[PDB]
């Protein structure tokens, strides 16, 4: 098990992280302000944690087989989770609920983007900025998460060589932030709102300063911008990384990749119908307001970002519950994104489709290939084992949402909200976390865990099988 | 393709159904009224187009492959259920709607149990009749098909021989829908209010003569009798053969089935879990009634039965939603059931657990098996997409009535409770077709189609490798 080698990653990330706290208290130094002292607590509190797990420590195991990796991953998300509901628990300036705080925080690291904390629109920039942050920094936990997990759940698509892989996407997160982070300037972004956005952008987050995210400025300029680098960002950052080690190498080398291929088919397809709908209900007067609002939509809340420039007006009931279920997929693999992947679809329309032949032909021999050949004992049952799961989740997490208290169709938005990690509501407009029944805050927390870990990776630590 | 010989068996069918046309006319002469006169009329009606399918044909053509099969049971369940919307289509005397009678038909047909006619409690006994035999018959219409089905969708679980198969299940039917009506009447239950019981009780139906079905007589020995041959009728009537074919040579003969076990377990369970969140929440006063209740509930909407006598008072909301996934399982295979039934979970929740250990022992080699194997490759990628079908199924039916109008939290109780061929609404209260949306009917018949094939036998229509 070696539990000790982890307990010393442990102390490394705890600390690793205090050394986070400071960011935000350099903003409650140079904005304004002054009350960005709760950092500064958080940044000895934690600094003092980590070394005190990695100090009766010292044993660099390496590896040490399946059932640690799977525990670590849990773990990082688990930890450094809490930790950020500190700031919010101390800083009772801005000042917040305990659950309320752990919420604000696991919903902050996740890039889910789901808010207790309400008038957010006038606060301390230090607290506004940490939880633009923890939204930043979850979506760097994600790519080279969605690198070194491969070993174990994400197949099918090392010790001191893992490192300078991250050490490349460092640079793909990094460009992508600023190349944003400027375009949202000239924009006409605040530096500070333009800073604290292209972090929850890229993250395919969805927290915003404003209280009503993208409402923003009414500027389709933003509203472009955003949409653009969501696209890419929840475009898989290992194809980035083909189109940047050289550079003018980009062309076809997407537009070969049949997930990044399918992608597009769902993000055209699915603005279509979006859109063309927008018409047919003369939702807007301006057919360009139409295609604003339209376009936006289906590609925030497709990639799990969960921007929002809508109330949803004389939208049809029709487009937010479509685009409700459109949450599921939304991100090619090794992105920001959340659903159950890109492929994950692209393949299970394949695997079911096979099954359909299967009973007309059932002598010929089939095998789902992608552009050349799946593994149809496999990874095959590996996917449409994940789906059922999937739904297990959804299905039990709903059920314990509505034995907590709240409503029928709520449990469903918020379920849906949550282990998809997309963070709004969305259904018939009851849209609004926080003054949640508060044991039902926990259930949700503990619903985007299983979101962001795939479900598996910590659906195994309840195994019987995981330990010994 | 064979055409010819279909449109024979189709007139064969017309014709065979007519002759029943009498049995419900039989009692508007009996029974007080005179006004059963439309199904004299109907009798004619299509005893005139049958013999117009079939006389212009004469032509035995015997199996024809696969894709004749998948084409007659689609014909069988889509004609019948057509024809059915005769009597109240001309007895405009209960007079009913178009679309009503379409509905108030094949939700009769296919034990379904949804009703759009309201203020039955009132009205002639030869059309409440023809309500309860309709479902009786459709009864019938599953179990000899849920074994000359098995030649193609059905599998890992002929001509002038599938004869001498139903012939044997007549008897179990009869049987039982005898040994019921008796001990119904026993029970107090009027002579017709006996057998029109009987009849939608062993069918899995769901139709009563009250209005406010076994609302009824608040008698715990009806409700005492129902759930027993529920329970009896909702367990595989190929088990019964066993036990049946011999006489005392019973016993085990069940208890060795693991569906038949596994559906046991998951009965006590819900009832448990149901009857126990009564008495925490204190919604009787007298913890009898509570046993009453709970254990009635857990067993007629698990089963995709229908029956109901409560409006869920102080019950928690919890119990009802946890009531309504139940129907997602509920009767054994061979059955008059109609979730995806007992076994696909059974199987389902194995298939996922191989998948849990294959992420920890990802050399060792398991293999999903019941008493003795089942087929990794084969059975195996067959039930685990038929579940992701079923639930695209589902997502597109709730999508396609909440466009067609209705709302959303309705859609989704509404599809819930036409695809398992459940019958009533079930989530928060809200549980009345009927005066619904118009084409949302329609969406509606078209949804207990594709629970009453299981889907893949009429998706498979749609296919494009099924048309040559
Ligand atoms: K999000
Ligand atoms: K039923």
């Amino acid at each position: 098990m070696q539990f000790r080698s982890i307990i010393r990653i442990v102390g490394l990330l705890l600390a690793l992280f205090s050394v986070t706290m400071l960011a935000p208290a350099l903003v409650a130094l140079l904005y304004r302000d002054g009350a960005g002292v709760p950092f500064v607590t958080t940044f000895f509190v934690l600094l003092f944690c980590g070394a005190m797990c990695w100090f009766p420590n010292r044993r660099h195991k390496h590896e040490l087989k399946s059932r640690d990796g799977f525990l670590i991953v849990v773990l990082f998300w688990t930890v450094l989770g809490s930790a950020g509901s500190l700031p919010f628990l101390i800083a009772d300036n801005p000042n917040i609920s305990v659950t309320d705080a752990f919420f604000e925080s696991f919903s902050a690291l996740t890039t889910t983007g789901a808010t207790v904390i309400v008038g957010l629109d006038e606060l301390p920039k230090a607290i506004l900025f940490y939880r633009q942050f923890l939204q930043w920094f979850g979506g760097m936990g994600i790519i080279v998460l969605a690198v070194a997990i491969l070993p174990v759940l994400g197949i099918g698509g090392m010790t001191p060589r893992i490192a300078e892989t991250a050490k490349a996407l460092w640079y793909i997160y990094l460009s992508l932030t600023i190349a944003c982070a400027v375009a949202f300037w000239l924009a006409g972004m605040t530096p500070f709102d333009a800073i604290s956005h292209s972090f929850s952008t890229i993250a395919i987050g969805g927290f915003s300063t404003h209280d009503a995210s993208m409402g923003y400025f009414d500027s389709y300029a933003i509203n472009l911008i955003t949409v653009v680098f969501l696209l890419i960002s929840a475009c898989n950052f290992t194809l980035h990384f083909a189109a940047f080690a050289s550079g003018g190498v980009h062309p076809k080398y997407y537009w070969k990749d049949p997930e990044f291929r399918a992608f597009i088919f769902i993000q055209v397809l699915l603005f279509l119908v979006c859109f063309l709908l927008l018409l047919k209900h003369h939702s807007y007067t301006s057919p360009y307001d139409a295609f604003d609002q339209a376009l936006f939509q289906t590609v925030s809340i497709s990639t799990t970002a969960g921007f929002t420039t809508t109330g949803f007006a004389d939208w049809p009931l029709f487009l937010p519950v479509l685009l409700l279920f459109s949450s599921f997929i939304g991100g090619c693999a090794g992105s920001t994104g959340g659903g159950m992947k890109v492929i994950r679809i692209l393949l299970l329309t394949l695997q079911g489709a096979r099954e359909l032949k299967r009973l007309v032909h059932p002598r010929a021999v089939y095998t789902i290939k992608v552009g050349g050949s799946a593994l149809p004992q496999r990874v095959v049952d590996a996917v449409w084992g994940f789906f059922s799961a999937y739904a297990l989740v959804f299905v039990v997490c709903m059920l314990g949402l509505i034995a907590t208290g709240m409503d029928e169709l709520s449990a469903f938005s918020a379920v849906a909200a949550t282990l998809n990690n997309l963070g709004p509501g969305l259904g018939e407009v009851a849209l609004h976390f926080g003054d949640v029944n508060d044991k039902a805050k926990w259930v949700l927390i503990v619903s985007m865990l299983f979101g962001r870990l795939e479900i598996f990776t910590l659906l195994i630590l309840l195994t019987p099988t995981f330990w010994r």
